[PDB]
């Protein structure tokens, strides 16, 4: 993994985009836009050369799983790693998750030692 790989932050509340956002940075990860939910998202999506999504489970309109499945069912993004973010991991919300296609799942809040681990076991399984 490239750290000119641009990201894609969606979450409902700004506070915490700007929190992940700043997490990315730390790491070595400048290049990231934010979405405000999964309809917001696939607009931009649809612009092209995004790398990694992560996104929030619970967002109105548009949800977590439910923008998950939108990228995984188009040919162009169906690949992408997206990375689910929730506040209290439930283990139907994970099964459900997991069998829909995300390439990991994150409890919040989180620090970046530990995103740092979700990218990286996310890096290793799809062999990037």
């Amino acid at each position: 993994a490239d750290k000119e790989l641009k990201f894609l932050v969606v979450d409902k509340f700004s506070t915490m985009r700007r929190i992940v956002r700043n997490l990315l940075k730390e790491l070595g990860f400048n290049n990231v836009e934010e979405a405000e939910d999964g309809v917001d998202a696939l607009n931009k999506l649809q612009a092209g050369g995004y790398g990694f999504v992560i996104s929030d489970w619970n967002m109105p309109n548009m949800d977590g799983l439910e923008l998950l499945k939108t990228i995984r069912a188009d040919g162009a993004m169906s690949a992408l790693p997206v990375l689910m973010v929730t506040a209290e991991a439930k283990k139907e919300n994970i099964i459900a998750a997991a069998q829909a296609g995300a390439s990991g799942y994150v409890v919040k809040p989180f620090t970046a030692a530990t995103l740092e681990e979700k990218l990286n076991k996310i890096f290793e399984k799809l062999g990037m």
